[PDB]
């Protein structure tokens, strides 16, 4: 049983980039459950083998981390093209890890054939014909199926909480008490404005000391539907393996998601935040049944409640430590189910 895992549209080298980090984390967690796996990328490296130096069909299972397939600028993006060429040569079922609703599996050919550099490729070379099984991070498979209604060879769908890999790593460790320098913090990208309403609601015009770290920038928030006056402080992006440490700088950290994530996806940030020294405050709409933590104090319905809850935490260190103890306890309860999670992953990839 030999497994190959690849990222469909981003180069993989180390933890200096997010897509690379995620692919390496998956490689590691799969390896930690006793499976033989190789990461195949553009070139050889610490964690990778090159597409040009291995036969994709020497592997019994091909796992693909979702990615965008859009082309921008000049030169052809080999990260996308070489990955799809590799996939097109595989003669068995492909397991597509669908962790981001905006990144459903799609054929690159249609987006290539009209490019000025289209002559460098052929349809037969890029057209992926193997059957594809989508492993959905969201429990709602209808949302996952709708996202792939445009691809005929995607014939199977199964839900699996992929994102829990963060808490199941052998070297996992909870963040320790940290000196606070922020009231609220949130790390992420602008996500093409797919979450602008929630970002403005909970992070803007709060009167609190809020930091928004990641690829997002103040100048991106200009939708007339969600006006604001005072924005949070935007700082640069940081390595994925430093996120919980970063969240720990704040008293509380925000949990929001895209509309289609509500009561559907449990994202990586839920675990990165739960494991941090920051109290997790969740948008009521994201988890209406309070399935993450059965304690209403961790949920906020709007800007007003977020402000109230944050001030309550600032005023009472005991309340803050009490809630942190609760979220760390619930986190450990899920970590205690690692065996079940591993077996479910194996089942998802037909092992
Ligand atoms: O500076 C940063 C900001 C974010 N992240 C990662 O990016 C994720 C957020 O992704 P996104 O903005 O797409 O939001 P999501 O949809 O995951 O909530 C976080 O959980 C981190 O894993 C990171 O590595 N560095
Ligand atoms: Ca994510």
């Amino acid at each position: 049983m030999k497994i190959a895992i690849i990222n469909m549209g981003n180069n993989v080298i180390n933890f200096k980039t997010v897509p690379s980090s995620e692919t390496i984390y998956l490689f590691k967690v799969i390896s930690e459950m006793g499976l033989n796996v190789d990461i195949i990328s553009l070139k050889n490296g610490v964690y990778t083998k090159s597409f040009d130096e291995v036969d994709v069909n020497d592997y019994d299972r091909l796992i693909v981390v979702n990615s965008s397939i859009n082309f921008f600028g000049g030169k052809p993006n080999l990260a996308i093209l070489s990955a799809q060429k590799f996939m097109a040569k595989y003669k068995s079922k492909i397991y597509y890890l669908f962790t981001d609703i905006r990144l459903p599996f799609s054929q690159s050919w249609p987006n290539v054939k009209n490019r000025p550099w289209a002559y460098l490729y052929t349809e037969e070379e890029l057209l992926i014909k193997s059957p594809i099984k989508v492993i959905s991070q969201g429990i709602n498979l209808d949302i996952a199926k709708a996202a792939h209604k445009k691809v005929d060879n995607v014939i199977e769908f199964e839900y699996f909480p992929i994102e829990q890999y963060k808490i199941h790593m052998n070297d996992f460790q909870l963040s320790k008490p940290t000196k606070k320098t922020l009231d609220v913090i949130y790390g992420g990208s602008f996500r093409s404005g797919q979450r602008e309403s929630k970002m403005v609601e909970f992070l803007f015009d709060t009167g609190l000391n809020i930091e928004f770290f990641g690829n997002a920038r103040e100048k991106q928030f200009k939708n007339p539907k969600y006006p604001w006056t005072k924005a949070p402080v935007f700082t640069g992006k940081i390595p994925m393996n430093m996120v919980s440490e970063k969240n720990s700088q704040a008293i509380a950290a925000l949990i929001i998601g895209d509309k289609n994530y509500n009561d559907n996806f449990i994202t990586l940030r839920v675990w990165e935040t739960m494991a941090s020294d920051a109290v997790m405050l969740i948008d009521e709409e994201f988890d209406t049944k309070h399935r993450i933590i059965n304690d209403a104090r961790f949920y906020v319905n709007n800007r007003a409640e977020l402000i109230d809850r944050v001030n309550e935490l600032k005023h009472s260190d005991v309340l803050r430590k009490e809630m942190l103890s609760i979220q760390h306890d619930i986190l450990n309860k899920t970590r205690a189910k690692k065996a079940e999670w591993q077996d479910a992953f194996k089942k998802a990839i037909d092992l």
